[PDB]
């Protein structure tokens, strides 16, 4: 044991706690100046004592050497697409189809309702708590290595916030750029002759495709986790909301506007409440993503492969 | 010009006409003995005058040398999957979802209704009328070269029945084995010590995976074309039924039980009529495949990629 290895560990633990509070809780216990005082106190010391520097330290978010092309990554568990509804009557028909397709319909049919961010789908792996690999969605089967670019996102933890993290946990989420960040960026490109971005979706996509993390660092990107992929060494809850609540408690950013709605009548109330809030969110939203909250019912219903909406195989019973 | 090149052309034209009548029309103009008389009259002569032998002659269906492993084939146009319904109430919900999803709902909503064969999905290419390539469905993106095995199917034309065939036409269909053929096959395996087949679906799959066409030739397989892929040099009709009627007129086998039904009430009548006929068809059927007959409405509705049945992105209007 030494006083400096004790100081480094203390600073790291504090700075991660301050980052959880600022980014995930939206409730920092200290001013930004305090957070920064300790940030460069740590950074200075790691450089004065290189032997005690760790790859997941809050000061090592940015890789100094720019990359020379992205590498392909075959996703273990596939990244699926989403079905879409464009009306109250169309949404109610999708529910009635599930109501019959199920073996037993519970009296309250609970749904985890969330806003649909206009963002880029990614998959982030965490091995024994620390971030080792990040990748784009791509076609769903294959994507690209955006690890050094995901590492630069201030609200993405480099280390999960738990003493017993799982063996391997894949966090699935959408990268996006909020309005303030988007407006600040286009002023800078205008003040320093360079291309401006059309809308926040394109700025985020363009920032993620950068091969120099130092550019990405300057881009004001943000993550919001929507699901889970690989889950080794853990017993994930039996509802989607609770799995989301669980990610929030281990250090991952999740959208605060997520709610549970019992049946289509309540779900339509949520869709309407978010449609009026569109004007005061601080980020873009295409709509609402609605999901069957019970995971057993999700595994009962299942998926549907690339297939027409104009054809159906109405099968016979035994 | 010579009398023998004139004889060969005449025999080929006649034998193809007799095959259309026997296999596609189910109405042969002559007895099987007449068809066979001419078959080996042609075969004998092609062998007495090898120089005038063609690769698409009715006598060259079977390749004499067995293959040494199948080659992979990347499908140009993808081969999609099918959605499924398990009840009257579930089917009506799928219709109501289409009724709203469309911009304009026609008064009569016509559907091309057909029986669902329990068969193996294939893709057959015809270049300037003659059969050049056949392939399995596989994952949808990639399949296997079963050209020499498809060539052996008595009801699959080696040459389209038209003086102006299209540039490239991909016929999409299901290979299956009828009951008589299936019962005759298992008696032969029992009488000559070999594995029997569980049901017609497995016998057909096992026959298609043979690398020696001579085995496939002996297996009593059959094709029924359900759709079209590549379509160069032709203006395909604006309805699914008419495209099917068109395949029937150029020499391809299509199921005779296919009918047009106006609206869900009539479609349910068809589903019921086929459910009672199950007992007297002479081949297996899992159910009924129902399709929106108008091709414009098909291109309006579109497809849906690998995606959950338990989730939906209810988007906002402009
Ligand atoms: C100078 C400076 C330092 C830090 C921040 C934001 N911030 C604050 C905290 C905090 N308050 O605990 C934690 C992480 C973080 O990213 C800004 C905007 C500017
Ligand atoms: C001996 C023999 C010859 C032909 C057939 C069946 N058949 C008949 C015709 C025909 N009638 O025009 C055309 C093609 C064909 O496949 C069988 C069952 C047995
Ligand atoms: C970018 O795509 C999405 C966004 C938000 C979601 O909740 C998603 N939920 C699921 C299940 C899937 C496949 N995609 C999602
Ligand atoms: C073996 O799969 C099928 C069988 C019958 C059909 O009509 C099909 N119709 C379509 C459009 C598709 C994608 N698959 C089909």
């Amino acid at each position: 044991m030494t006083n400096i290895q004790t100081q480094l560990d203390n600073l790291r633990k504090t700075l991660r706690q301050y980052e959880y509070e600022y980014h995930v809780l939206d409730n920092p216990s200290v001013p930004d100046s305090e957070y920064d005082r300790l940030f460069h106190q740590l950074k200075a010391l790691e450089l004065e004592h290189p032997e005690f520097l760790t790859s997941d330290s809050p000061t090592q978010r940015v890789g100094a050497k720019p990359l020379s092309g992205f590498s392909q990554i075959r996703h273990e568990i596939p990244m699926l697409s989403l079905d879409n509804a464009f009306s109250d009557a169309e949404f109610n028909a999708f529910v009635k189809r599930i109501e019959d397709r199920l073996i037993l319909l519970p009296k309250p049919l609970t749904f985890c309702c969330e806003p649909k961010l206009d963002g880029l789908a990614v998959s982030i792996l965490y091995v024994n708590g620390e971030l080792t690999q990040a990748a784009t969605r791509g076609d769903g089967t294959t994507g690209e290595d955006i690890t050094a670019n995901i590492r630069t996102i201030r609200n993405v933890p480099l280390q999960l916030l738990t003493d017993n993290p799982p063996a391997r946990l894949e966090v699935r989420g959408e990268v996006f750029m909020p309005h303030a960040g988007f407006e600040r960026l286009n002023k800078y490109a205008l003040e320093h002759n360079e291309k401006t971005f059309a809308n926040p979706r394109n700025a985020a996509a363009g920032s993620l495709r950068q091969l120099d993390p130092n550019i990405t660092s300057k881009r004001p990107l943000v993550l919001n986790a929507y699901g889970i992929g690989i889950a080794e060494g853990v017993d994930l809850p039996t509802t989607h909301y609770a799995r989301l609540q669980w990610l929030k408690s281990i250090g991952i950013p999740v959208n605060p506007e997520i709610r549970l709605c019992n049946g289509a009548d309540e779900v339509l109330g949520f869709y309407r409440d978010i449609q009026n809030k569109r004007s005061s969110l601080g980020y873009d939203i295409d709509g609402t993503v609605l999901k069957i909250n019970d995971i057993a019912l999700q595994n009962e219903l299942g998926f549907i492969s690339k297939a027409p909406r104009w054809a159906i195989a109405y099968k016979f019973p035994a």
